[PDB]
């Protein structure tokens, strides 16, 4: 199962290592989503989402109730992540955590020209992890849903997949 190999792996840096991911997964092809709302009180990542689309002038404003979707390109993924709560997931052995669901995506092109059609692969990750915030003071448990495209990976990679797009939805957070 290359989904459970990818995840364990890339929830594991995503706590403590987060920006090795990057280098090994990520290029210039790929874009980055994160969805959430600014109703949310003690949100801490809706804030540090908030202020960060906002220094960079990204952000569009929206009725409150409407929910905020920011996307980046490759150059600011890395500032992003930094920004992002520090976090820590259960492993995948609690099935009970993580409803993870993996289909084929037969649509992509292929990057060598060898064959027609190259085969993709689409990971959608139900899960929930511990999200604090330290400068905050904020500590709560996070529910969220996250998805995975993942395509051949271009000449010179450290791997043969690269993640072709990744969006990641902030439910609930509870505080405690």
């Amino acid at each position: 199962n290359v989904a459970s190999t990818f995840l364990q792996a890339f929830f594991q840096l995503w706590d403590h290592d987060r920006l090795t991911l990057i280098p090994q997964f990520y290029d210039s092809e790929t874009t980055f989503s994160v969805v959430f709302a600014t109703d949310s009180p003690q949100d801490p990542a809706s804030s540090s989402c908030s202020k960060f689309s906002r220094n960079l002038n990204i952000l569009s404003p929206r009725h409150p109730s409407t929910l905020q979707r920011l996307f980046v390109g490759s150059n600011l993924i890395a500032d992003l992540w930094k920004v992002l709560p520090a976090t820590r997931h259960p492993s995948l052995d609690q099935t009970s955590q993580w409803l993870i669901d993996c289909h084929t995506f037969p649509h992509l092109a292929d990057p060598t020209g060898m064959a027609p059609y190259a085969m993709g692969l689409m990971i959608n990750v139900n899960g929930q992890c511990e999200e604090a915030d330290i400068s905050q003071n904020l500590y709560g448990t996070r529910t969220f849903s996250r998805c995975f495209i993942l395509g051949p990976s271009k000449p010179g990679a450290p791997h043969p997949y690269r993640v072709l797009s990744d969006q990641l939805t902030l439910h609930t957070w509870k505080p405690q």
